[PDB]
């Protein structure tokens, strides 16, 4: 098969008599096809930086194995030519420390999977805005992807209303430092929604928030170009982009 870099992966597999899906001795989870009683899904995601050059899955069933075989592409994002090294900054060790606290808070939340669906048929777009900024939008020093977009930017004066895309319980919401006024949503499934720089969160940690139902303001907090709304998926464990996933996803969960 061939998957983009950056992209997910959705994962049609026969039910009965399966054991397990793997990738080397990490295991990926499976749930249930909801139109076809026969088959499960298991999603797949190739991280932006470094994927690797191909990946070998394996369906463990009880009298086989299925191996899986895909092929990673480069597809084709828009990337500028850095000047400067990104050389190792020096930050204030207070940034540091925020910066290294949030980031064990985020990996804590983004590793803790939800093994039923949150969700309520298809995801929505968040507004009702269009794309200033794409998905993947890469900064590459001598033919090697130094930092990338990792997810997409819709215009939005501040103060825009913003909607969950789909229904979930809040995991985050609060000012973080890179991302600002963050909300994050689990769906389940290890499918998580984001939602940057509000000027105002109208949700709290822990919260039942149905598809549709404000979560807050758009702002330009943490964000140094301007005001806009910054929407992100995460994926099978990774930043994924947004638009091709709400695409693979509905095609399944339609209603
Ligand atoms: N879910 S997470 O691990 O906490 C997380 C993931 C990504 C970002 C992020 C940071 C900066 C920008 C730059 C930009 O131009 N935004 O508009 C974009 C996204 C922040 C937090
Ligand atoms: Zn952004």
């Amino acid at each position: 098969m061939e998957l983009i870099k950056g992209q997910a992966l959705f994962l049609e597999l026969d039910k009965k008599d399966f054991l397990s899906l793997k990738n080397n001795d990490k295991n990926i989870p499976t749930f249930a096809h909801p139109k076809n009683q026969e088959k499960i899904l298991a999603i797949f995601s190739l991280p932006y930086k470094n994927p690797p050059q191909n990946t070998k899955l394996i369906a463990f069933y009880k009298d086989k194995k299925e191996e899986i075989f895909i092929k990673t592409l480069e597809g084709n994002y828009k990337s500028e030519k850095l000047q400067v090294e990104n050389k190792k900054i020096f930050p204030p060790k207070t940034i540091q420390e925020r910066i290294a606290k949030e980031l064990k808070e985020a990996n804590a939340i983004y590793s803790s999977y939800t093994p039923k669906a949150l969700f309520n048929g298809a995801f929505n777009i968040p507004l009702n805005s269009f794309i200033t900024s794409d998905f993947g939008k890469a900064r590459t020093f001598n033919e090697k992807v130094a930092s990338y977009h990792s997810g997409t930017d819709f215009r939005a004066a501040t103060g825009t209303p913003i909607y969950a895309a789909n229904s979930g319980v809040v995991k985050i919401a609060k000012d973080r430092y890179f991302a600002g006024n963050s909300v994050v949503i689990d769906h389940g499934f290890g499918i998580y929604s984001q939602y940057y720089h509000l000027s105002k969160i109208d949700v709290k940690v822990g919260q039942k928030i149905k598809k549709g139902e404000l979560i807050g303001l758009s702002g330009a907090s943490g964000r140094v170009s301007g005001p806009a709304l910054h929407f992100g998926i995460l994926a099978g464990g990774k930043q994924v982009d947004p638009l091709d996933f709400v695409s693979k996803f509905n095609a399944i969960f339609q209603l």
